[PDB]
């Protein structure tokens, strides 16, 4: 049975250290240094500036070790994973190439960068002025991206003002294009994007009107890091059914700033 | 290299231990991951891949908690940035509490030591006893069990409070002697080492194993565990020691905090439901 893996990104810098994390960690001549273990022991390359991790930022140690944990989890498993998918989103492709890494499959497996599966416009703050590394950037940092890949949405076409219907019908073709991205592969197809996604890239599947706006917001609005949902292909009765993923959930707690001097 | 503001200093670096499974899960931990025929599995993944092989079976465990997948995470990350920060570790002490072994084993592994340098158990430097349970002591892992589990412990070191010494009753002010006796133990074990030695254990630890060396007396109970409940996975306290005078001093710690945040229990379906 084939199946399709949502999987909710890994913890972001800004999450823990907030909007002028990247102050925190830059010289005024932009020199990277880590004031706290959490933040990354370097940053990628942003020809556009590293201004453009504002909008777009890393994942944390912390984000780090949960998409390998659940990477590490996959192996275990015994699954076979057949394809990966991910959001443009900085954090989202991070999250698939450590679980990838986890898995063993990352020479094997090519991320396949799919704005039709980023975050809703209207969440991203950023939206006018945010931009995206370009798979040459993405490679050049060794992420193994998929170059020949035709995204069933460019980048170009996601618009900033997108409303709540454009968005779920986006995630719908996207996500329809993405399930005949593989004529009979046995296995499961990893799905990194963002808490959104566990919704709107499911209910299509499973052949489910687009929830309404409010309720969709409530629902996705506390989903943790590495959250995932699954859904598995009833190809006889020409359906999807939402099933318990093929590995367990993360639970674990936070680890607060401490300052010696304080004693 | 020689002058009195050049010539390194000798350090004692007194670290908390990782993310411990019983601090998330709670005290029911062992129960939810023991199958009704009485196995390890993982019902989630911050509970650790395997349990060491132990006497007794999985049961022992009870008073005895690994780290979460977490609490290794935070244990592999300080000893990653030890190893970033170049500093010179020479030797390293951990309480016998499975969780502190554990953390000063993947601290040594990111350091690249962990063949190097042996674990040296000091049950001197394990917790107040009037914070664990009676029977404790008589269930840590053996050093034979550590080293059968690949912890690289010290079979010859002879700690300053032997594991059957501690004593389940003993009092505040009991407790600060001990540690006070073990960590001159400590110091004169190789009293002209110029690196640093880590002291792997408990929250308590980072005040009552560091106030001898400074020569203050031990805080108030009361102060000492308002002070030490505030303690994060992976805490550091720094000392360093001037060899013209042998006094220490307070010092930041060689490597950063680590911050992060909680990742809370999830389930889709049930959370639709």
């Amino acid at each position: 049975r084939r199946g399709i893996l949502v999987i909710r990104h890994g913890e972001r810098v800004d999450q823990v250290f907030g909007k002028s994390w990247l102050q925190q960690c830059t010289t005024a001549d932009g020199k990277y240094y880590r004031p706290d273990l959490n933040f990354p022991r370097s940053l990628p390359r942003r020809s556009n500036g590293i201004k453009d991790f504002e909008n777009d930022p890393p994942l944390s140690s912390c984000g780090i070790f949960q998409a390998r944990l659940a990477g590490e989890a996959l192996l275990d498993s015994g699954v076979r994973v057949t394809a990966v998918f991910a959001s443009p989103a900085l954090r989202c492709v991070q999250t698939a190439k450590h679980i990838l890494e986890e898995l063993k499959l990352e020479k094997k497996l090519k991320i396949r960068v799919e704005p039709g599966i980023f975050e809703w416009m209207k969440w991203e703050a950023s939206k006018a002025t945010l931009t995206f590394l370009t798979l040459e950037e993405l490679k050049e940092a060794n992420f193994n991206v998929d170059l020949d890949y035709r995204p069933a949405l460019p980048r170009c076409s996601l618009m900033p003002a997108e409303s709540y219907d454009q968005y779920v019908e986006r995630c719908a073709v996207s996500m329809g294009q993405i399930i005949n991205t593989c004529p009979q592969d046995m296995g499961i197809t990893l799905i990194v994007s963002h808490s959104s996604a566990l919704d709107s890239c499911t209910r299509p599947l499973l052949g489910l009107p687009p929830r309404e706006c409010g309720d969709f917001a409530q629902l996705v609005r506390k989903i943790p890091s590495l959250g995932m949902c699954f859904c598995e292909e009833n190809r006889e009765d020409g359906k999807w059914d939402l099933v318990n993923p093929p590995v367990k959930t993360l639970t674990h707690g936070a680890n607060s700033v401490f300052n010696w001097r304080n004693w």
